[PDB]
């Protein structure tokens, strides 16, 4: 396989899971039992970059959909967004700028930043169902810290 991808889920610091809001949005919310089925599984890629011991560039998509997570700039700000591709020609070990995030391993968690947009994160509210968003600030109210799970695959 050109690319070496692997399935997990993602859950903030605050343990709130993501699922699926419109066709492109997502949104974190306090999940537990049945529900849990509801929450949305990536297909991890570990694409080409810089990369460090802490430091590991990456691509996530929706396990088996041909949509992405993309840092595009929308009205003036960075901002996080769903984004189909081509089903044919993804996932790739080349992927284009605005699909890569730099996986970042910190005390036992995990920071998505942006390669595009140093600085920024893949971010969550305080508040219950809200839509996962690019931030610009850590430390803040805004949550930025993650913990991944493997899943079968």
């Amino acid at each position: 396989a050109p690319v070496r991808s692997l399935n997990c889920t993602l859950r903030d610091s605050q343990q709130k899971s993501l699922v699926m809001s419109g066709p492109y949005e997502l949104k974190a919310l306090h999940l537990q039992g049945q529900d849990m089925e509801q929450q949305v599984v990536f297909s991890m890629s570990f694409v080409q970059g810089e990369e460090s011991n802490d430091k590991i560039p990456v691509a996530l998509g929706l396990k088996e959909k041909n949509l992405y997570l993309s840092c595009v700039l929308k009205d003036d700000k960075p901002t996080l967004q769903l984004e189909s591709v081509d089903p044919k020609n993804y996932p790739k070990k080349k992927m284009e700028k605005r699909f890569v995030f730099n996986k970042i391993e910190i005390n036992n968690k995990l920071e998505f930043e942006s390669a595009q947009f140093p600085n920024w994160y893949i971010s969550t509210s305080q508040a219950e169902n809200m839509p996962v968003f690019l931030g610009g600030t850590k430390g803040g109210q805004d949550i930025t810290d993650w913990t991944m799970q493997f899943v079968s695959s």
